[PDB]
Parts: C-alpha cells; sequence; structure tokens
C-alpha cells in the first residue's frame, strides 16, 4: 500500500527552498519520502535558461543536508523536472511529490499512484531517434509499474525531463562519425521532446510500433500521446520519467483526471479535465492540488482560423507565448495563475494542442 | 436623415493590407465617404519603437484618399485612425471600420449603437500627462457625445482615444522653451498621456468629479478611473483623436454595444457580463459578436488574486506586451475567436491591473 | 560616359524623407537620375521588421508626386534596398545612388559605376534552391552591363534585397504541395540570403558552376563570394541587385575598394578597405562617403578561440548582436556609426566574417 | 609586503569552476588567499538575470569544501562580483584575485594591490539616495587601507556590486508607508549604481561632499568618478568594493593603469589605458591579463552627433546594447573579445563614457 502526497509551493526565486523548508520543519513533509519535484522556474524556458539548473543545484544542496547525504546522490534517488519560462501570469513554483508507503485498507475505487525511472544516457546521435523513443519507452513501463498500476489507461499524465544538443555535443559527436538529428540546438528541444514523446505513447498502446521511423519524428503529427508531458533542459544527457494514474492498490487522498486541448484556448478541455478528476462546480475548486500541460503554436500560424504572429515574431520565441496563452486560459477557468504549463507540444497533444491533466482531492 | 452605424472587423495579412476594407468597398457594403474611424490592432511591438501604426495608417489613409479623390492630408482631417500596436500570444492583426451612413429610414425602437468624433488640439510636450491634456480630452468627448446624438453619459459604453507620446526631440525642445516634461521617458510618458486621456473621459462623463483630478493625482491615484475610457499612445500624432460608443434613442443601426470591467487580467466573469450587455445571453448567440474590446495592464502589486508574477520584473520583455497576450487570451477562450481589440496600459482604466471591456453585437 | 554621385543621408525614422527633399528642393539631386537608394531602417531586422517596407513606400510615394508619375511606376524604376536593425550605436540612414550622362573628357583610370537589374518573383519554395541562385545570377550579368563594367575584378560590392517565408506562404506552398527549404521563418532569411549571395558568386566568376547546388546552400561554408552583401525582407518577393565597382567609362569623382572582414573583431580588414578606396591615412577619412559591411556570428561559436552566446540566446537573434558589432568595430575605425551594416553573411566572406567595402571621393 | 596574483578563466556555464579547480589542483592558487573573484556570467544583466546569484553558489559551494568551511563563511570572506550580460562577442569568464602576505625585498616602483571590503545592508527606500552613497564611500576608504594605498591618485579601478529594486520589494516599501527612489526595477539598477559610483568619488576626492545631494544623483552628469565600476544584482542587499591600484608595499609582477572613454566608440582611451599599464606596443598585447570597461547609452541618444536607438527600443535594454558595442571595440583594439565590460556608467566617466582599467605584467 503506497500513499501520495502532492504539495504546490509558491517560490520567491529559482533558488528559493523555503516553502518546502517550511513543510519539512513541520513534520507534513518527511524529506526522504520525496520522489520528484516539478517545477516551473522563472527563466526564459528556451535554450539559454540557467533557471533550470539553479534551481535544480538549490533543491539538491538542501536536500543533501536535511538527509545528510551528498548532492550527487540525492540527484539519483530525486527526479528533478526543472521547467523554465513563467511567460504572462504564470506563477513560478514548485510542485513535491512524496510516495508513502503505509499500511491500511486501500480507498475502494482507485487513487493517486506515482512512479519514477530514469532512462541510460544517451549518446547525441541518438537524440531525437528511434533509439531515444525505445529507451523512454522502456523506462516507461518500469515507472508504471513502480507506480503499481497496470492498465496503461489508468495512467493521465507522464512527465519527462529530456536532453538537449549542445555544440559540444555535436562535435562530440561529429569527430566520431556521426551526424546528429538537428544542427540548431533549439531545434534539438522540439527533437527531444518529441522523440520522448513518441516513446510515451509506444508503451502506453496509443501508437503501433510500425508507424513510428526517424522520419514521422516531428514530422508525421497524426502520432501522438494524449498524456505525455516532456520538457527539455541542457542539464542532464538521459531523460527522467515520472509517471502519474489512478491505481487500486493506493491510499491517496487525492485522484488524477485529464483531457486533452484541441487548441491552445480550448477552455472546454480545461473544465473536461477538471470533471475527469472530481471538480464539476466552481465551488469545489479548492481541492486543486495543481493543473499541468501542455503549450504549443500550430504549425499552421492559426487558432481556429485567425493568424497570429507566433512563428513569424523573431523577438520573442514562440514557445514563450504559447505558455502565456495556454496559462492564461487555464488560470481564467480555475482562478489562480499558479499552474504548471510547459512549451513545446511535439507528439503531446494534435498539432496546437496538448494534454492538461488535474490533481485534486477527493 | 437617420444615423446608421456599421461596423466590419476585417482581418489583416500585414501592417499596409487594404484588401479587406477594398473588398467592402468594391462590392458596395462600405462607401468610403461614409467612414468615421478606423481602429485597428497592427503587429508591432506596441511600445516606443513600433512603427507598424504610422505605417498602416499612411496605407490607409493613401488608399482611401485614392479612393475619394482627395489629398491624404484632408483623408486624416476627417478619418479617425487610431492603431493600437501589439498583437501578442494569439491574438489576430484586424482593423475595425466605422461607418455612419444617412439612411432614409426612421430610428429602430429602442437604443442602437450611435458613433461620435472628435480630435483635440495638438498638445505641447509640457502638457502631456498634466491637466491641460485633461481637460481638453474631456470638451473633446464632449463634443463627441453630441456627435453621436447620446444625451445620457450612461448611455456610453467604450470611448477610444490615440494619444502622443514623449520622444527625445519634443522633450529637446521643451527644455529650450523653459519648460519641463511630465516624465524624462519615452516609455513612461506613454502611461502618464494614456492616464491624463482617460481621465479626461472620465471627467466629461461624470463619473469622477472635478476637483478629485490635478496633476499629481495623474498616474497615481488609482481610485479614480473610467469605467469605459480605453486610450493608446503612439509617436504619429500630437493631439488626441477620440472616439466615442453607446446607444443612441436616434439609431437605425441594427447593432448595440455592451460593456463590463475586467477587475483583473483573468476575469472571465467581466468578458461574460460585457457579453450580456450587449444582449448576448448564450453561446450560440455568441456568433452576433462584432467585436470586442478591452485594456489590460500589469497590476502595481506584482500579483493576480495573490499569486506572484514576473510582469515587472522581466527584463526581456516588456509588461504591457505581456498584459496584451493574458487578456486575449482570456477574452478569446470565452468567445472562441482570439481576432479581438486588446490594448495594454490602463491606467485610471478600470481598477489597478483591470480594465474597461466592451461588446459591438448584433441585435 | 556615365558620372555616379552617392548621398549619405541621416533620418529621424523609417518614413523620414525630409533629407532627401532638402537635396532635391537644393538642386542637388535630380530626383529623375536616382537609380538606387540603400536603407538602414530602424525595425528589428530580422522576419516581422516591418520598418523596411515603411522606408519604402514612404520613398516611392515622394518621389512619385515629385516626378508625377505613379508609386507603381517608381518601383519599377528604382532599386529600393532596406535593410532593418540599427543595433548598437548604428544610425539610421538612407545612401542614395544618382547616374546622370555626360560628356567629360576620359577621367584618368576607372571611377565609381552602378548598375541595377531585378528578377522575377519567387515561389516560396523556390527560396534558397538553384532557381534563386540561377536567376540572381542573370540578374546580376544584367547589372554589370547596366554599370558598363566588363572585368568581374572592378566589382567591388553587389547588394541584394531578397525575399523570406513567413507562415502564410508556407502554408501556401503545403497546399500546393509545396516544400519550402526549410520551415523556420528566421532560417529561411539564412537560405535566401546565401543562394543570392551564391548567385553572385557563380555569376562574377568567384565559383564554378559545376560546385553549386542545392545541397550546398547554407552547409558548405567555404564557397562564398567576396563581394556579395545580401539581405532579405518580407515586404519583397523578388530580388533586387545594385553592382558597384569601378569602370574606364565613368566620370564619377568617386571610387570603390573592398576587403574581406576574417572575423566580426577585424579592424585591420576595415583599414584594408580604406587603403584600396584611396584613404591612405587617419587624416584623409574625411573623404568617406559610406561604409558598406556584412556582419554574422561564426558557425564554431566562437571568435579567436573565444566562445560567445550569439548562437545561443534565445532572446536576441544572433544577426542582431553581429550588426552591433561589427557596426561598433568599424565606428571606432572611422570615427562615425553612420555605417551600412547588414547581418548573416551566408557564403559571403568566410564562416563569420564578411565583405567590407569603401565608398570614397577621390 | 602584499604579492596579487590575477588568473582571467574562461567559462563554460554560470555554474563552470572547472577552470579555478585546475588552478588549484595544479598548485597555482592557494584557495585560501583568493579575495575576490570579478565574473562576467552569460545571462541578460538585468533585473530578472540569475546567472549571477547561480555562478555566486557554485563558486562559494567550490571553495567552502576546498577549504573545509560552511558557505556563509566564504562569501563574507570573499567578495563575489557577478556582472551578468555578455551581448555581442564578449567571452564568459572569472578574473580571481590572489592576495598573500610575503617576507620580500622591496621593490622600487609601484606594483599592482588590492582591497576589499563591504557596506552594511539597505533599506529599499536608501538605494540612490545619500545613506547609499555615504555609507560606500566609507567602504572605499577601508578598501584603500586594506590595500595599502595612501594616496587617492594610485587607485585606477573602484568596482562594486550593488543592490536593485524588484516590484515586490518596491510593493513592500509601500506596505511600510515608505517611497522609493524609482518606481521601475529596470531603472533602479541605474540609481544604485550612481549612487555607488557617487561614494567613490566623494571617498577618494574626485568631488567635494557639498555638491553631492538626492537630488543630483543620476541628474547632474558633471559629477563622476574616473575609476568607479558599480554592477547591480537582484542577488544581494549591500554593496561589496573592490580597490585596485598601485602600492610601494607590493611585490606584485602586475601593474595596473587606466584611461577614461570618452565615449562608446573611443578607441584612443583604450590605448591609453594600455599605455598606462605599460604596454607600449602591439607585440607586448601578451603582458595583458584582463581589461575592465564600463559602457553605456548617452543621455542625448547620440554618438558624436549621430542618432542611435538604444534609448528607444523596447525590445532590447539599453545596457545590453551598450555592453556589446564597448566589448567589440576593446576586442578589435587588443584582439581578444574575453574582456570585463558592464553597462550603465553612471557618474562613471563623463555622461556616454566610462573608465578603462589594464591589469599586465610587468
Ligand atoms: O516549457 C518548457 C519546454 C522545454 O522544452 N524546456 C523548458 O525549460 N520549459
Ligand atoms: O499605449 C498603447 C497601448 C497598446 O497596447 N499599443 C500601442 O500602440 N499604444
Ligand atoms: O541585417 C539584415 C539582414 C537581413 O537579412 N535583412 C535585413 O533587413 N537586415
Ligand atoms: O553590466 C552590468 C550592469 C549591472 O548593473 N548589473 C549586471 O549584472 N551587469
Ligand atoms: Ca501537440
Ligand atoms: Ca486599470
Ligand atoms: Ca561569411
Ligand atoms: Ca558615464
Amino acid at each position: 500500500m503506497q500513499k501520495v502526497e502532492v504539495f504546490r509551493i509558491p517560490t520567491a526565486s529559482p533558488d528559493d527552498i523555503s516553502g518546502l523548508a517550511t513543510l519539512i520543519d513541520s513534520g507534513k513533509i518527511n524529506p526522504a519520502e520525496i520522489v520528484a519535484i516539478l517545477g516551473k522556474t522563472e527563466g526564459n524556458g528556451c535554450v539559454n535558461d540557467f533557471t533550470r539548473g539553479f534551481a535544480t543545484q538549490s533543491l539538491a544542496m538542501y536536500l543533501a543536508e536535511k538527509l545528510g547525504i551528498s548532492r550527487e546522490e540525492v540527484v539519483k534517488k530525486v527526479a528533478f523536472i526543472m521547467s523554465g519560462g513563467t511567460e504572462g501570469v504564470m506563477t513560478p513554483h514548485i510542485t513535491v511529490f512524496v510516495r508513502k508507503d503505509v499500511a491500511a485498507p486501500a480507498a475502494p475505487g482507485k487513487r493517486l499512484a506515482v512512479g519514477v525511472a530514469f532512462t541510460r544516457d544517451f549518446l547525441p546521435e541518438e537524440l531525437g531517434r528511434m533509439e531515444q523513443v525505445n529507451e523512454v519507452a522502456r523506462a516507461v513501463k518500469e515507472a508504471m509499474k513502480d507506480a503499481q498500476i497496470d492498465d496503461p489507461r489508468d495512467v493521465h499524465f507522464v512527465q519527462i525531463k529530456c536532453p538537449l544538443l549542445t555544440a559540444e555535443r555535436i562535435e562530440d559527436a561529429k569527430r566520431r562519425g556521426k551526424d546528429v538529428v538537428v544542427n540548431d540546438t533549439y531545434k534539438s528541444m522540439a527533437y527531444s521532446r518529441g522523440a520522448s514523446a513518441l516513446g510515451v505513447a509506444l508503451a502506453l498502446g496509443e501508437i503501433s510500433a510500425d508507424k513510428i521511423s526517424n522520419e514521422a519524428i516531428c514530422h508525421d503529427w497524426n502520432l501522438y500521446s494524449s498524456v505525455a508531458s516532456t520538457s527539455a533542459g541542457v542539464e542532464l544527457l538521459n531523460d527522467e520519467i515520472i509517471v502519474v494514474g489512478n491505481s487500486t492498490n493506493s491510499a491517496s487522498d487525492l485522484v488524477i483526471g485529464h483531457s486533452v486541448m484541441k487548441d491552445a484556448i480550448d477552455a472546454d478541455a480545461v473544465r473536461a479535465a477538471l470533471k475527469d478528476a472530481g471538480i464539476r462546480s466552481d465551488d469545489e475548486m479548492d481541492r486543486i492540488v495543481n493543473v499541468l500541460a501542455k503549450a504549443e503554436a500550430a504549425s499552421s500560424g492559426t487558432v481556429r482560423g485567425r493568424r497570429n504572429t507566433m512563428l513569424d515574431d523573431s523577438d520573442i520565441n514562440h514557445t514563450r507565448s504559447a505558455r502565456a496563452v495556454v496559462n492564461a486560459v487555464i488560470a481564467s477557468v480555475v482562478g489562480d495563475p499558479m499552474v504548471y504549463v510547459s512549451g513545446g507540444a511535439e507528439h503531446q497533444g494534435p498539432d496546437g494542442g496538448g494534454p492538461i491533466a488535474v490533481i485534486a482531492r477527493v
């Protein structure tokens, strides 16, 4: 019997650990049982965002202190998914997943259950290709069993921190005779997010294996997962995977539902995600623990037949604008901008859309 | 002689695109001699160095001068051109064209859409953001109301103004004449100009008493504001251009206008209340929308409903750009259409962090 | 016998025609003899820079009124090449080229000569490909003929305006079943700049045709022109060519010389360009009419072994940075930041460098 | 008899300490003798730049484990001044100041000396006002004695890290009923830079006290220090001062010289600074250890009467542009873009100019 608790903590800066320090000193959280931390940090969420690593370093230093272990050890034990980009009204915050297995009669029905798994370090020429998909698809199966979920349909969200291609990993693949998927480091964020997402779909039964190839990755937008949520960063060379869903063998005081935004202003999907997780009135909104969603600019350059400038705007990266938009739309349904939104939804929802999950109190 | 107002919301492909307007003129839907105002969203950055505003105005004036057989300057003396740059997020560039026909039909029963237009005099740089701007806008608002044949200020639902800003050259002109300007910063001057103009609206409509407004109150006392004023700064004029929109009992328009006030940037309730005030009482009637017109801003607390955001601390992206993307996305998500007018910088336009929102709808 | 006069005119804004009208009203410029105007305008110099079209519309409208002809006839007759982006201390300005027929003695030696030619409009799928190369090369030859220059060694600068891709144009292409050269609007500027530059190298014999193919464009940086200077813009669908050199059939009181900057801080190359124009001492800098240069971020991410973030900065596009840098370097050598610097030097000088030309009074 | 050594070390990211550690592992740096680290970090150098604190955290975390002590005591013992913003070709790097007492002979001539001092913490309502000026001026006199410099004319550079105002800090001052010096986060950096620079002028006797008042700060540009170089940051409440000059009680093999750039393209002042540091020809450039300069946009919006858009550009803040410009000018003179340039030179050199120092081997 594993129980899961989730703490959404406001943060004053990327290195702010006080909110997690207040819940530990109070005993509401025992640090030894922390399995993952999902963060929105206030850099630009693109290539040169060092708030990701700053936030992970600051958290790792704090937990190594309170657990008496080394920073490197904490990194191997706890999944740090730091997603940069807090545009518009999006509030910086972290979500701390605690997994405490306690003996107790199991909640009839199904309750929140979380699994984590790491993949091996990829080679740069394996970034954004079938070997990233297959490897990620494997680790998702192992994280899914570590959560005590057997049916791939009890899964409602799969977060992933994935690597990207830097100038050194290009040369660290060129002098071995290997070409990389793309030359632009920014473009490799799309290829890393996308290949990782096709891994979720492959292991969850959403898309058959015959369809997936090198040429499909970031090209056949008909292929996509409905629960995958991948975020790239420079501070790593493997993929870290968090599987969230519902399990009969769970005692959590929480459930997780989801839906899929058809486009960036699909407030209907926000409300359906809310209803899939036991929130059906505007008064029950106070049971939200967090809302987690993908955003992206549609490749057509339109939303509902209306042109926008996201793909033409040379001043502001289109992932920055997508995040601002989708956060604002979710904020306006739940009346709270402190919700996880991440940009670049390659193979995560249809082109121009992305999955959205709500974790709510029962 | 009976005023009929027709409003056309026209998507644009670029700042200089006149093809949608020309299609309506070529089909006979719009007589170009009856155009009184054009309200634009142009795809520049909406801040200091936004030249899409002047580009779109020059393009529209050139085109209409050619259709009308008159000079560009004559067109600009006769037609309000209000271009608000900044189409961030999913916001769709477009123009809204106000046409005032004189028809041979009685006024429609009840009150219907009416529009009036008035220009102030040119302002010296040392008048921007001070009482001379406030009082001059107030007089011009009153003139536009009479233009519109609206007698009751409560029948005014949206006042759109283009206002000037301070450039380095204008500031230097004022210093050479011995005068100081309200602020020594072009970007900040947009706020004072927007703010003074909004207070002229409030003064003219009686939303605020005259003895509450003074130089020191401007862009400081946020308790003072208009609930219908929407003001936008640009480098391209030295005066204010005023469009008063409301409903008159002497109108044959097939349209009406309603409004509410957003209390903050994610106030979807205020969008629905403005829709209802314009007669749209359900999702299926949303197809009667002609346009939605809203003001957006970064609250001075640096928060929304107690949640911190980075708008006021973000040195890479100006906060008025963020406010526009946010409020446009919030409206897009209620009405299902991102091609709506949203303008940033809501000083004395609704509460701190909020702004007026109007809806023009078919009856 | 042609005589060319060049006027460098500071501007207060993209639509500022007052400096030009003052020279027309004073009798210094016969507007009917203007053959080209080359501008630095204060937009961002990228995809969504509309100051370029604003400037061209304002100049075309002004000249059309002064000549009693239509705007369309002005643009068919005069080359308008507006290069956006006035970063750092670079000063917005236009350079106006006037060409007059004169009966004058055989000016000893060779003197400034200018030729103009336009290509047909391109379809979006032809940008960055051999169709563009080949059509630009044909236009370059016509421009040389227009300039009465027979020897390609007497050509010192070839300025081109060329189109780019927007989201809307890429969708038009797809809807016709065509694949564009790259799906990135920003990167489309580099393909269009690079293909135009190879068109110059092909026409001048700097590179033989059998070395140029679609796969070489924006990949083989060892193919380049030493005099090409190309600039992309949303405001036109063809290429406009200005060829600038010296010919024995010219009565100009000006000459043009050039060099190639090897990297973004190559002040040595600025001084060689000056010497090549006859400016043999610091006391003779007053004969400068204008300096014209290309700037770019090197693909290696480095300058003389030193790393910079130009290729990694998701907040500022690297062509903005490169323009700021090269303008600052030239400015510090000639004492004047009002010089023409354009960014993105694909196939224009070596990787990380670009041509630099000086127009000087003899 | 003090001995100062200085090490300019390239960095690969804001948290890169491997260059420093290589010098420590090799025996060339005793980590216990480091008194100051001056860095350029690749954030945006403005308000929301977290690379400054990321770098400081990493270095403090590294030195502490090296010396066996806590972080709190490393930051109390070593001055960390991280200046963000590496635009243009400016290369990220840190400059490490090692100082140790020696029993050496009296070396004729004066030689590099370094002193350090910290001020008390400032309330938000004190930045940009006389409390900051006078407390900085007191700490400058203390750093001078720590450097064993008793003649202000032997001070060549005074580097300062100072605070700034965020929205949250401004809103807190309101709650407490206190008004701040300006209600703009970005503009608050200028006031804090400027009050600190005036602190240096007052301490060195460059400006007499009766000239300084709250009204003069960031208004009277005739008031300035010729050696002050100040840099604001979101990650501290006080000011840290490094005084760099020459002392007869020095056994350093280095010297420092300086000059004042009269504007952003004043290459003549770079060469004067080099010549004042004993570098008399181009063949002696190899003796440069580092160049340190302040850059800024002039309040007139011009350079030598030529307009630029640094103060007009709502997409790029003017300190970003100034740093790119001045770094490129210095790089073109010395052949190396890995030099320290900092933006915003309020009361540091004349309006539009700033001090520039050179540390060189004798
Ligand atoms: O939203 C996102 C997407 C990503 O790829 N990396 C980030 O840091 N934030
Ligand atoms: O002041 C304003 C507000 C806006 O949103 N766009 C503009 O061009 N001016
Ligand atoms: O610097 C440049 C390069 C370009 O491609 N197009 C422009 O307008 N400016
Ligand atoms: O150059 C600078 C100036 C400043 O004030 N703060 C920074 O981080 N960098
Ligand atoms: Ca998608
Ligand atoms: Ca307001
Ligand atoms: Ca090149
Ligand atoms: Ca200065």
